[PDB]
């Protein structure tokens, strides 16, 4: 099984604010999507709470420690090694956020689907400094500002080295 990581970082690895994303960009949406449809994903819990519903086409597992908290179409889990067997045998896992389980998971990823967005925000969460280790890019796409996503941005999966 692979183990990777998917984000959208702001200049300075900026993920969030105020448990929202503080950009509008639809069709980021759509790249995430496509990257995992038919994977498990794994989040924490201030990330679904953020997404608001299961994902279809997903297994959602979903981290807390609460053990009476247990949303409808979510498998909730309560720790990483738990995560993981949930998981199953599958080729490749999808850690989707927020910044405490990107911490938590990044010296153990195999991957990192990044999107890099053109722009300065404020946040309150940030990406970990995933280039303290060393990576090489094996996909990317570039995607520029239209009508209905105001900021340029662009795609790099990296593998770790
Ligand atoms: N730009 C992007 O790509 C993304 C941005 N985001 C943003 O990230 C932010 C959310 O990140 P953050 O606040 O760090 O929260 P997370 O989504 O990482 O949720 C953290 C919660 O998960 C639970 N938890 C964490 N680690 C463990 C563990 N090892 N075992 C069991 N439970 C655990 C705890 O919940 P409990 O207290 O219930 O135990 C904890 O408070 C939001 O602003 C969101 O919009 C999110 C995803 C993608
Ligand atoms: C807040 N959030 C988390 C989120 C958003 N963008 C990301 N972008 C990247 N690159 N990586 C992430 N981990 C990521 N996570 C969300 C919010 C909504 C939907 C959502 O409704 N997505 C639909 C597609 C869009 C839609 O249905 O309107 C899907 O099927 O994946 C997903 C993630």
């Amino acid at each position: 099984m692979i183990v990777s990581m998917i984000a959208a970082l702001a200049n300075n690895r900026v993920i969030g604010l105020d448990n929202k994303m503080p950009w509008h960009l639809p069709a980021e949406l759509q790249l995430f999507k496509r990257a995992t449809l038919g994977k498990p994903i794994v989040m924490g819990r201030n990330t679904f709470e953020s997404i608001g519903r299961p994902l279809p086409g997903r297994l959602n597992i979903v981290l807390s420690r609460q053990t009476d908290y247990q949303p409808e179409g979510v498998t909730v889990v309560a720790t990483l090694e738990d995560a993981v067997v949930a998981a199953g045998d599958v080729e490749e896992l999808m850690i989707i956020g927020g910044a405490t389980i990107y911490n938590q998971c990044l010296a153990a990823a195999d991957r990192l689907y990044l999107t890099h967005i053109e722009l300065t925000t404020e946040g309150d969460t940030w990406f970990p400094d995933y280039e303290q280790y060393n990576w090489q890019e094996i996909e990317h796409e570039s995607y520029a500002a239209d009508d209905k996503n105001p900021h340029n941005y662009r795609f790099s999966l990296l593998e770790r080295v």
